[PDB]
């Protein structure tokens, strides 16, 4: 049934799943040296190519490749459009490694077919807190913590192979060579998420989206007037009225996060992050690049007492097409990304997010139900979207968790 994921280092069924208790290796230890030094062969009309992300034109060639053939809604009315300056942020963190970026050309041309990325994180990823306990009734202990240090591994994202040449098994021939890049830098585990079922996740949860701009999201299809909202003598006004924010944030000390800030963010978010099972551990420097306000890609904000900071939040920016409405080109989507608090409750530092995207002129906030991101749901006026997002990694055996106990936010 799988004749590529039946050959590789992941867990096959969710019963195989069901008896994994400690987190580990699937695989037998490898080494660096036994790995083939070139790149695997492939179609002689095809050629590997390696982007330089500090050249304007190959972030163009990536930005269109999946301006045009990245990830669609269900029923092909939205397509999501990362922009070049979203792509430089995302694929070049600190200590990136060039080489992790891996994409398929055709050689007369030089026209973009595939690409993949991988980037470093630092993640925990020992075993879960649940199964903890369960080794202390079995007297197990010490094999359950074997693997609690966090790890230098690799984030796969940006999967995509144009729609001219899908169904034709470039996707494994994509992820075995980015397995070989990352293999020869003496890495040997990957985390990523996929929108759809492969095996096998270790957790899943619902999407979840808060409407900001709902006359323009129910324009363009995004939304409907709700079935309840028509006994009403006045649909859209009922439905303005409904999701109406202030204009202004309501904690008086939040203010755009700046550079001097990124030693106490990082303290508190990594104070608040260790509550996770799986979550990253982020230097000085990951901080500065992944919550730093970069302009139209990534918004943060702190709440300072007393000049301390005690809370702050963050979003990032995606943009989607519209396939065919006369009326709107664009969906302006914010995205929950990482925050933490410490001296008011979750769901009022988040109300702050809501009321300064909506007054940045986004459309509608979105979200996975990941992090502590459940409990301002119904507060918040947050209702779930279409299918689930799935959470793996590659190499790495995995008790299941609930996405409540995932702290990695992925772009
Ligand atoms: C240690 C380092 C390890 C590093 C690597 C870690 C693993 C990283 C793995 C990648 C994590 C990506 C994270 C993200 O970015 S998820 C976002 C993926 N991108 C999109 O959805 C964009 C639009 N779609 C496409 O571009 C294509 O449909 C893709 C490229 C998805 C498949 O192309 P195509 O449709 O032309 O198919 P094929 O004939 O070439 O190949 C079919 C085989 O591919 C398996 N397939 C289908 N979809 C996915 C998917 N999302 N992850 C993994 N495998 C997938 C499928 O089950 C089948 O295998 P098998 O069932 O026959 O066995
Ligand atoms: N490797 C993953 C990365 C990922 O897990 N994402 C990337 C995506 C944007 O940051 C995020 C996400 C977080 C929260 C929500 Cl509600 C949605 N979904 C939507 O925005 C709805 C939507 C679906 C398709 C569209 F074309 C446009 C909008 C998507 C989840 C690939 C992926 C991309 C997009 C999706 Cl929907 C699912 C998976
Ligand atoms: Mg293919």
């Amino acid at each position: 049934a799988h004749a590529f994921w039946s050959t590789q280092p992941v867990p096959q069924t969710e019963d195989e799943t069901e008896k994994i208790v400690f987190a580990g290796p699937m695989d037998e230890p490898k080494t660096v040296a036994d790995i083939p030094e070139e790149p695997y062969p492939i179609a002689s009309t095809f050629e590997w190519w390696t982007p330089n992300m500090e050249a304007a034109d190959d972030i163009h060639a990536i930005y269109e490749l999946l301006r045009d053939n990245y990830v669609e809604d269900d029923d092909s009315m939205f397509r999501f459009n990362y922009s070049e300056e979203f792509l430089q942020w995302a694929l070049c963190p600190p200590n990136y490694i060039p080489d992790w970026h891996v994409a398929v050309r055709r050689k007369a041309d030089k026209k973009l077919l595939a690409f993949i990325a991988g980037v470093p994180v630092t993640l925990r990823m020992g075993t879960p807190k649940y199964m903890k306990v369960k080794a202390q009734e079995k007297g197990e202990g010490e094999e359950a913590a074997k693997y609690d240090e966090p790890r230098h591994i690799c984030e796969i994202n940006f999967l995509c192979v144009h729609k001219q040449l899908r169904e034709k098994r470039l996707a494994p021939i994509l992820i075995k060579e980015a397995t070989r890049r990352v293999n020869r830098t003496n890495v040997w585990q990957a985390v990523y998420t996929a929108g759809v079922l492969l095996p096998t996740p270790y957790a899943s949860g619902q999407y979840f989206h808060r409407s900001l701009n709902p006359e323009k999201l129910v324009e363009i299809r995004f939304s409907g007037i709700p079935a309840q909202y028509q006994k009403f003598q006045n649909p859209m006004a009922m439905l303005k009225r409904n999701y109406q924010l202030p204009s202004a944030p309501k904690n008086s000390g939040l203010r755009e996060m700046k550079p001097s800030d990124v030693p106490q963010v990082r303290r508190i978010l990594m104070n608040y992050l260790d509550s996770f099972d799986v979550g990253p551990v982020f230097s000085d420097a990951e901080i500065s690049h992944y919550l730093l306000p970069r302009d139209g890609v990534v918004f943060t904000y702190v709440v300072e007492n007393d000049k301390k900071v005690t809370d702050f939040f963050s979003f990032y920016r995606i943009p989607s097409t519209v396939i065919g409405n006369s009326n709107y080109n664009l969906l302006n989507a914010a995205y929950v990304h990482y925050y933490a608090a410490t001296s008011i409750p979750l769901h009022q530092l988040i109300l702050d997010l809501l009321i300064v995207a909506h007054s940045r002129g986004f459309d509608v906030c979105n979200m996975v139900e990941i992090l502590d991101n459940r409990s301002f749901v119904e507060q918040l006026k947050f209702g779930a979207g279409d299918g689930h997002l799935r959470y793996y990694f590659y190499n790495w055996a995995y008790p299941k968790i609930k996405p409540s106990q995932v702290a990695l936010v992925m772009l």
